[PDB]
């Protein structure tokens, strides 16, 4: 049989190809990396699996809602009640804690390990161009390996990283090329010694950094380190966008400790990691893009609100809109 | 000094990188396939070098035509005379003893081998990012690896094989997606018998054939197999593009062998290749394009004609425009 091709395996790629599947049709999953979960993934170091993409989550639509109550049932999801702060000179606490938080079970990847389940998955597979004869769709990778014959195909990537896979719709690719994306520098820090606050979350003004989070504090996160992750802001990531690793260790960790009134011990290790295409510059309406004509769609979380569910509903959007279309 | 970087070694982008180099500025090349040449490198077989791509070329422009005559004098291009016929009312004879015609010397590659010298070049190495720091470009190749500093880069590639290279520069990247590049399926056939014909080219209708040229009579090729390349029409091999080497290796052979008056043995072997983005599917007058502010340029056969020539003049007009902005 013929499948789908889905290019993309983050949670909206992952959610095309449940709608998909829940209505009886067949896919295939394409992604670049080792593994799945695109910007959702989790890093498993010397403290247990650190969330350094997306931090955390909410759901303001009911189908999302929805969703997320099952994960939860399932037990890949719980919520995130962190003692929240803030900055204007000054650490005050927050707390807009009418607002419900939601992160991965074990770790902020977990929610795309079980999306992903058992679908048919190829990783390591960089694809490069997508096109088509009369009959079917064909993926080429970068070893200049063939994949297809496909029936339809859905990106499901960062805009950017779209544009060369929509060569066989210009206009299209001309829409998507638009679209910007913001980078974020992220680093982690892991003491052996907590330190000594009770916070365990921090919106950031007036500083390199725009977001940090205690991630022990995170449920069912390995509680044997004290382990930090902090956000660059994305000037400050645009500006330092060609930093070295250790350089942006050296300033993030920097700005951390001139914001803590306590003491803060030499970190057991830290890691640095660059999104270059971290989250849209701006907000969308889309939805998802398509020429369903031709047969390719586009979706992912810049085609709305940039968020978790931004991208979920995107997925189910795009399958939304193949399928109706089946009715030729 | 940081070196400019071009991306890219088709004929494009080597031009940029002679003018630049010509006039001091160091410059660093990258190329994802293995050597130089792009669309007009010569193919390895056991007839020797094979001309799969760009067949013969003129020169109508001046400067163009300047550099012609320099590469001939150095050895590299040769005038070639092939007694050219048309497949349209039955193959008549139908020739341009007009228009001069040239190949590179001893394949077609020659001239891009040539005009890259001993420049600093990195092979097998596909960019996939390109992004700017506070001063400097970087780029980053499939291995995720990193590349620079550069104090500029130039992209040398098919137009949808440069959105994905234009992210820093969205307005220009909605520009480049929104260009057309035409399909072109090339087939070779080696005869170990020389076929009973005079000639040695043929423009084509009504077939999904449209033109071929008899390998051996281009200066300096092998003499013991007779071989032919046969290009398909864009239209045929946009409905025939998702095919298999064998089934478009099957078609144009049966076509070919449909058209021609004669005694053809079977192939002693046969080469299929696709190349997706042939051709520029209209004309331009762009000439380049690009951001100097930022410091990225856009070059390409696509930004003029469409033939070497216009690849050619796209490379010194890039490289006109990066050395005019040194101006400070
Ligand atoms: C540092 C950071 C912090 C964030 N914090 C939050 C937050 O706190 N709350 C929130 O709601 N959201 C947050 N976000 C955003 C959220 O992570 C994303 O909106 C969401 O994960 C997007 O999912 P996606 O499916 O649209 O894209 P992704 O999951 O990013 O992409 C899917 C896949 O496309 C693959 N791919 C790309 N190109 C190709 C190709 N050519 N061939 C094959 N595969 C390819 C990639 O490998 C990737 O795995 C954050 C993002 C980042 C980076
Ligand atoms: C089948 C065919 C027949 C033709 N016949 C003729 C003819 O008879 N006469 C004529 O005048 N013209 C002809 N042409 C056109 C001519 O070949 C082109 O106009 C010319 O070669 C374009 O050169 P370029 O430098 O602009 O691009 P190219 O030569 O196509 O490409 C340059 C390089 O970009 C590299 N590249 C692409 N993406 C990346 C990346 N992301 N990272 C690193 N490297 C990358 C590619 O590997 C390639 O080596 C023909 C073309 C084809 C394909």
């Amino acid at each position: 049989t013929v499948p789908i091709a889905i290019i993309g395996t983050g949670i909206a790629g992952l959610s095309a190809a449940q709608a998909l599947t829940a209505a009886g049709h067949q896919v295939h999953l394409f992604d670049k990396s080792r593994g799945s979960g695109g910007r959702m993934s989790s890093k498993r170091s010397d403290a247990g699996a650190l969330d350094m993409g997306a931090q955390y989550f909410t759901a303001r639509d009911r189908r999302f809602a929805t969703a997320v109550k099952q994960w939860q049932a399932q037990g890949h999801v719980a919520e995130w009640t962190p003692l929240l702060y803030n900055f204007h000179a000054g650490r005050l606490s927050p707390s807009p804690d009418e607002q419900v938080r939601w992160v991965g079970k074990p770790g902020m990847s977990a929610i795309t390990r079980a999306m992903r389940g058992d679908m048919p998955v190829s990783f390591s597979c960089r694809i490069t161009e997508v096109f088509r004869g009369e009959e079917h769709w064909n993926l080429l990778d970068a070893e200049g390996q063939n994949h297809g014959p496909f029936s339809h195909v859905i990106i499901a990537t960062p805009a950017p990283q779209a544009s060369t896979l929509l060569a066989a719709a210009p206009k299209l690719a001309s829409v998507v090329a638009g679209v910007k994306m913001d980078p974020t520098w992220a680093v982690a820090l892991a003491f052996e010694t907590p330190l000594q606050t009770p916070m365990q979350g921090c919106f950031v003004q007036d500083s390199p950094l725009d977001w940090l989070a205690r991630n022990r504090s995170k449920p069912e996160r390995d509680d044997t380190l004290d382990t930090w992750i902090l956000h660059a802001t994305s000037q400050w990531s645009r500006q330092n966008l060609d930093a070295s690793r250790e350089q942006v260790i050296e300033h993030l960790h920097g700005a951390f400790a001139e914001l803590i009134d306590c003491t803060m011990p030499a970190p057991v290790f830290s890691l640095a990691h660059r999104w270059l295409y971290a989250r849209p510059a701006g907000a969308h309406e889309w939805g998802a893009l398509s020429d369903a004509d031709l047969g390719i769609y586009v979706c992912g979380d810049w085609c709305l609100s940039g968020r978790v569910e931004g991208a979920w509903l995107s997925g189910q959007e795009a399958a939304r809109r193949l399928l109706e279309h089946l009715q030729l």
